[PDB]
């Protein structure tokens, strides 16, 4: 089984390809390393011993994705290729939307044209907007999204669901991920998005370790206890064999739905506490104006691929700031 | 005052650039003739004895659309460039996602290069879905959307409210029709797709004039007084002298919201029933099964454009009707 991962050299992403090459599917990157390097790749090869068919460029160059179904025999695909600030979002409206719509959108011509109708779609609890309840579950109603990444996220299903409608032999899975973080236990593959980190814990490491001064915390004036922002945060590598749970799983067409989480909600200042725990010293922060897109509080219920993939993600808190830590210990400027 | 009118070939852009041209606006048009004739365009400046500067291809061909910009001082913008059949879009969802997302996109990116924030919208009563009250006014909840084309003109209005939230000196005007029908007084254009039509009206002239057989009705079984769909018929000129009212009111930044009908809902049989009038003689009509995405019954409250706009669309189903029949009777193919 060869499974084509776009945004392949990503954070998810490598994990991802950890995972999969380890449980003996075949693996074909597409990345164009906007918020990633080549190198990590290399790290996915030399932890697991496995090639990764690399192609260089842009989801949305309709002549490279046909090289890729023309040059190779895929069955699956996990669509990462995206841009993912809420904040940035705010900002530069028509990038995210270009990138993200049209990426999906030329991936899916290509797609049909080759017959390949399994998809994985990276979505996101920012679907959910302002959640009409906590735990959120995939009975929780979507819309309200406050910013155009998240927006775009809900377009994007939107869209899948019509490819269904169209032709009802396609399986698509839309995997609505909470907060990943951590890194392999080896250390040697980790986040290393380029520039300032967008994400709380990449930023949180880099402070950690000396490489970036002052946490910059986003609003401390949320309906929540400390008045910081809550998240669920998942281990990545939980998060990443969630994904082979449902390539495992899953082998018939239709619609399919989940929440990856961990049902354990912590806020900004708790994390930082996790860090400063996991380091063994204080990690300065400051108290900052809210982002804009921000959400005061999201975290699942992920009882559904518990009872249906027979997935839970348990790695904890300190799971995540340690591997976090040993990766960007071992690697302070990352690749 | 200078206004590009992109899809400017098409049934609503004609009458619109004939509108605009007769107020001594300046008109470029942009059109891939997808759906319309570059004889259509030559017939406006027959009408008018006004040019119209015509560029042929895609609005989502970014070179080309450099060089509209590049070439021309534009002020204002209006986005008639779409696919825009209701059951079309439920069978093919990614050609409607692709060209009406990506249009936008292209065209937004480059108005924003050159400093253009002028903007109206062909959006649609589709956004409404199954309306949530009868007649719909702008306060009528959006969404509930029942096929792709519905989806990608709500999805684009949203992407147009989020270039003003990071961008606020842009004026957006997103203008919601209704079902326009009918031709210029003259005869000399009208309503010209290529294939067979996919409106009904079309469809009704060829069936009255001899070109087409019979006029397929989509359905008895709605919750209307004669089971048929009901809609609100709008005249092309009342909807064309529409988009010259915001152009000659409208010249400060913000979001502005318009429904563009005339509040008289008429079904299906009616509607075959005022052709038979315009007609006299009967117009063969068979019952058929419902189209995919179609709702039963939407009609329009209008006030708000005629608050702000000074506009009403009075032309009656009559003469909307003789129009037409006008029209299709001097050109019985066309152009
Ligand atoms: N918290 C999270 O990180 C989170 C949660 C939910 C969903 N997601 C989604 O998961 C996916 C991956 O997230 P991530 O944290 O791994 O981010 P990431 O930035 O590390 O990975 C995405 C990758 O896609 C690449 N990319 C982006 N647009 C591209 C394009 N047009 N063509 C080719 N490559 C492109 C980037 O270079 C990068 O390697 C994204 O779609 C994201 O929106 C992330
Ligand atoms: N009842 C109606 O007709 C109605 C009601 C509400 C909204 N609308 C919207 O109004 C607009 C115009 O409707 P119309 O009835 O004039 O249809 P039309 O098909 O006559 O006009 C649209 C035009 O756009 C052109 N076009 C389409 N995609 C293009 C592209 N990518 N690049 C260049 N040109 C392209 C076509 O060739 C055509 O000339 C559409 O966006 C439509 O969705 C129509
Ligand atoms: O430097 C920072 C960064 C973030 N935060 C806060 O930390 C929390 C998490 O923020 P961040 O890591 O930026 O993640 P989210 O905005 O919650 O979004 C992430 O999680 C979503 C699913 O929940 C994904 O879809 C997004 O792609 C991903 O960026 C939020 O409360 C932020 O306000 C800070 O205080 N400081
Ligand atoms: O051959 C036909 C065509 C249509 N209908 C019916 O006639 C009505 C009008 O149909 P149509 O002319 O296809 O228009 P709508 O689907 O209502 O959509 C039009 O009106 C919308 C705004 O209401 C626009 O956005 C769309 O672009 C435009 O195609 C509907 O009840 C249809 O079921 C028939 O019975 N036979």
């Amino acid at each position: 089984t060869t499974v084509l991962v776009t945004g392949g050299a990503g954070f998810i992403a490598t994990h991802t390809d950890i995972e999969l090459l380890n449980k003996g599917y075949d693996v074909i990157s597409v990345d164009n390393y906007g918020n990633s390097s080549p190198v990590a790749l290399e790290r996915v090869e030399q932890i697991t011993g496995k090639p990764v068919k690399r192609y260089d460029g842009d989801v949305r160059d309709e002549a490279l994705m046909e090289r890729v179904f023309a040059e190779n025999n895929i069955d699956w695909v996990i669509h990462f290729a995206g841009l993912k600030a809420v904040g940035e979002s705010v900002a530069k409206p028509i990038e995210y939307y270009d990138n993200n719509l049209y990426s999906t959108l030329v991936l899916l011509k290509v797609m049909k044209k080759h017959n390949v109708k399994k998809i994985i779609f990276s979505s996101s609890a920012t679907v959910y907007g302002t959640p009409k309840e906590l735990p959120i579950t995939e009975e929780t109603p979507t819309g309200g999204t406050t910013n155009p990444y998240g927006t775009s996220k809900l377009f994007q299903e939107q869209i899948l669901r019509d490819v269904h409608v169209a032709d009802p032999s396609w399986t698509i899975v839309l995997l609505r991920y909470f907060n990943p973080v951590g890194a392999h236990e080896s250390g040697l593959l980790g986040e290393d998005p380029k520039g300032i980190p967008a994400n709380l814990t990449p930023y949180v490491a880099k402070v950690a370790v000396g490489e970036l001064k002052e946490v910059q915390v986003y609003g401390d004036d949320y309906d929540t206890p400390d008045g910081t922002g809550v998240r669920d945060y998942i281990h990545v590598v939980d998060l990443a064999k969630g994904h082979v749970a449902v390539i495992d799983h899953i082998d018939k067409e239709g619609v399919f739905v989940y929440n990856l989480g961990t049902g354990h909600g912590y806020s900004v200042l708790e994390v930082i506490k996790a860090y400063e725990k996991a380091a063994g010293h204080p990690i300065p922060y400051a108290i900052k104006p809210r982002r804009p897109g921000d959400i005061a509080a999201c975290y699942a219920d992920a009882s559904k691929a518990e009872k249906e993939l027979g997935w839970k993600a348990e790695l904890t808190i300190d799971d995540m700031a340690a591997s976090s830590l040993n990766w960007q210990t071992k690697n302070p400027n990352g690749f």
